[PDB]
């Protein structure tokens, strides 16, 4: 159950790299005068569908999806550039869905140059009490000029998935998904996922020190084994078997954290989302592998051991705890550390981590929207 819009398309349909259909929005009933423009220069890292082409908007727009009631992944994708003779420097707007503000003078120009991306897909789940989702597109005044745009919209059916430990989330509360990484595996597309459409991105851009430690994947012969009550959509399969670990010198694991550094927005309470799954066949018992998570510093698990909370190799397992980051205005980084707790001397020395979600979580006001980065 999914709408894939390709706003400003041709007539026919197109397909991406990823085997999906997109279909046009120019004679859609998700219409709500607004313009249709090809992207004025190209990159080769962008993919045609559906970033070469957008609809601008000089005023407020509004697109009206019908839907069944519950949970949605609304998708956003923006292609900074020159659209309808309007550079995009001019592009400055704000994207509400109801009592949410999604985007708020969202320069999509400067959040790429800042990040290092030629595109951007925003990503929100949110709740639709009745049968239809709307979404509105309303330009800054500020700018005399400023106008709105985008390349394509989609709209994914989702179970209540991230619902409800800081260092309640229900049917109020909103999330933008910032990050979501394959800790030590590769690249899984929408199209690999498990029906959710969710991109996983390889940790490796993520690490801070020098302490990559290794990758660590299962064996041919290990079943990942969900268990009853653990839906085997949580996580694709490719992200419980793939999994990075410290190295084998217990001696050099002692001595640094294995460490992930994520920009986040100031101003809102984050929900952090850690996946395990124990996928060594040397390591079967409790008291083997212990370690400690600390989230921004701080202690969030004092002693993780894959084992006790699985009881069996090859079981996958989560865990989420939210953080607050300190005052703030603007971004700051958020750390996530590993370390070997060697207290009660297990076996090794070594932790292990198979992969990570992170979300914002709204404000009271209905908000979501974070300031543009600065770019370096």
């Amino acid at each position: 159950e999914k709408i894939l819009l390709n706003c400003g398309g041709g007539a026919s349909n197109l397909t991406d790299t990823d085997n999906r259909i997109w279909i046009s929005d120019v004679k859609s009933k998700f219409l709500s005068d607004s313009k249709t423009s090809p992207a004025l220069t190209q990159d080769p890292s962008v993919p045609e569908v559906p970033y070469m082409t957008a609809r601008v908007f000089r005023s407020p727009f509004t697109y009206t999806f019908p839907v069944a009631s519950g949970r949605k992944f609304v998708r956003l994708y923006f292609y900074p550039n020159s659209y309808d003779g309007l550079n995009a420097t001019n592009s400055l707007f704000s994207v509400s869905f109801g009592p949410y503000t999604l985007l708020k003078n969202f320069s999509a120009s400067q959040t790429a140059e800042a990040l290092t991306y030629a595109f951007i897909i925003k990503e929100f789940v949110v709740n639709v009490e009745g049968g239809t989702l709307n979404m509105t597109f309303t330009p800054e005044s500020a700018p005399s000029n400023a106008y709105a745009f985008v390349n394509g919209i989609e709209v994914t059916s989702m179970p209540d998935m991230y619902s409800s430990t800081m260092v309640t989330i229900d049917n109020s509360t909103a999330l933008e998904n910032v990050y979501r990484l394959n800790v030590g595996g590769n690249d899984i597309s929408p199209s690999a996922d498990t029906g959710l459409y969710r991109s996983w991105y390889d940790d490796q851009p993520y690490i801070f020190g020098a302490g990559l430690g290794i990758p660590e994947t299962a064996d041919p012969n290990m079943t990942i084994k969900y268990p009853t009550g653990t839906p085997t959509y949580v996580a694709p399969v490719d992200v419980y078997s793939t999994a990075r670990s410290m190295g084998p010198t217990a001696q050099i694991n002692l001595n640094y954290n294995l460490t992930w550094i994520f920009s986040i927005d100031s101003g809102f309470t984050y929900l952090v989302r850690l996946h395990f799954c124990e996928v060594s066949s040397n390591i079967t018992k409790i008291n083997q592998r212990v370690f400690t998570i600390y989230l921004n510093n701080q202690t969030a698990e004092p002693e993780a051991d894959v084992i006790a909370w699985t009881s069996s190799n090859g079981v996958p397992f989560h865990k989420d705890y939210v953080v607050n980051p300190p005052e703030g205005n603007g971004q700051q980084d958020l750390w996530l550390a590993l370390h070997p707790n060697p207290v009660n001397k297990p076996e090794y020395y070594d932790s292990l981590l198979n992969g990570v979600e992170i979300f914002k979580m709204n404000t009271s006001d209905g908000n979501l929207a974070g300031t543009n980065p600065i770019p370096g």
